[PDB]
């Protein structure tokens, strides 16, 4: 393949007696042990739930730590062409890593759901509704839909999508959130938001929680 | 998948009898069954060889007519981006195109090569380096490699490759062959040349005829 195999890590529920998966898309500099963590208060609340978390394909150019999902242009001092293929391919590298991770689980598309992170939930947003198969849902944390135009014409799959997102974010906008929601409303999904007040870029124990009861619901 | 299936044709060698397979990559505004009728001539001398032609996996949107590997910005008046991401994504589409086909004819690799015009040259430079294992041969008629400097650091494979250029070309310079060119052979290829004289965005008699050669040899 062309394809690009992700490294990876899990917990919590045994392997081969997971009866749902969730997995977590981390952000710009960081890698998969970073979110993974979230697997210790999120186990007791899931229990057939298994969590993974891989790292980006690409080490964090800039950074100089870490990984990145594709380069970031403005930030990164990398074009912005080489900044859209890496998007494109690392979709396809995720879209793959996915079916094979619901292989070794023995799961089928709806009992996974999607947690991202940054650059992670943009990841998340795009590669969910271009999958065959509709996945549980998708819980997206501040929070960027890339080409909100092509969603309607692009979108196999319609999945739940939950945004979350912080009042006081310096990094991606809080006004994204809206630009993101009205447009999967628009496009047919069905959307809700969550507001951490007073949150900057980063993941409060409010907006957890609200995705901790999406996730019960949504997962087998 | 996230993976778009390509459709295609065939010929001329019997259905399981295959001994080699080449795969013509059109330009844009054309489609599969335009380079497929390369097979007529080529076929004879060929005898164990299958042809197969893929139609580019979106239509051509600014032609009005026949399909496109991504659209052209500057020409198309479409964002850079969104070609970048069209580039990628076509890119792993073919890559999946081609094990499937040689999957059908129960083939390997190494007896596979691939013949590009345009659009398609620079889709089967970039596709065929980065796979993991060498395939027989590429010819590239007219011809643009995208990005030349990721080439050293993304080759994992490096068939040999035949790189064809008119020289009165108005479209793609003439002068792009030698870039394309020297940048393979500074990466590692093994690099020929043919110049096309007199000749322009096209494939001439003695382009052809020299392909036919070098995909003799190279094929099983
Ligand atoms: O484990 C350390 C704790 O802090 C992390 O916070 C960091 C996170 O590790 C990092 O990915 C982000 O940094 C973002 C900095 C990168 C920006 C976005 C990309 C562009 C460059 C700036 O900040 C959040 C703030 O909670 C996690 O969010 C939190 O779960 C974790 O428990
Ligand atoms: O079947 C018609 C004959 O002519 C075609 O020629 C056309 C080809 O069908 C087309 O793809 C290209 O047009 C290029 C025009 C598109 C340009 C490049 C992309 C940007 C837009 C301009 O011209 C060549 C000239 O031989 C084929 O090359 C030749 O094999 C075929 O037998
Ligand atoms: O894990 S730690 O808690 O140490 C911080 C995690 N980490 C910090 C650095 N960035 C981006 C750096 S840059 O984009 O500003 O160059 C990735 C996220
Ligand atoms: O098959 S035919 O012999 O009829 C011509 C094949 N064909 C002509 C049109 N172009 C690009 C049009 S555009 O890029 O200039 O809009 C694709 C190639
Ligand atoms: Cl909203
Ligand atoms: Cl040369
Ligand atoms: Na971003
Ligand atoms: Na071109």
């Amino acid at each position: 393949i062309m394809t690009r195999k992700l490294t990876f890590g899990r917990r919590g529920a045994a392997p081969g007696e997971a009866t749902s998966l969730v997995v977590f898309l981390h952000g710009y500099g960081a890698d998969g042990a970073d979110l993974l963590g979230l697997a210790e208060p999120l186990a007791p609340h899931l229990p057939g739930t298994a969590f993974v978390a891989p790292d980006a394909p690409e080490p964090c150019r800039a950074c100089g730590f870490g990984f990145q999902w594709f380069p970031i242009p403005w930030l990164d001092g990398s074009s912005e062409t080489a900044a859209a293929e890496g998007m494109a391919a690392a979709a396809r590298d995720l879209d793959a890593f996915h079916d094979e991770r619901l292989a070794e689980e023995g799961l089928p598309p709806e009992a996974l759901a999607l947690v991202g992170f940054s650059q992670g939930t943009m990841m998340a947003l795009h590669v969910a509704p271009r999958r065959a198969e509709e996945i549980a849902g998708i819980v997206g944390f501040s929070g960027r839909l890339l080409a909100p135009e092509r969603l309607a014409e692009e979108a196999r799959s319609k999945p739940p999508v939950l945004l979350v997102h912080g009042d006081a974010d310096p990094v991606v906008p809080f006004a994204d959130m809206s630009l993101a929601g009205e447009a999967l409303a628009e496009a047919g999904f069905t959307t809700y938001g969550h507001v951490m007040k007073g949150t900057g870029h980063g993941i409060a124990p409010d907006g957890l929680s609200v995705a901790l009861a999406f996730l019960k619901e949504r997962l087998p």
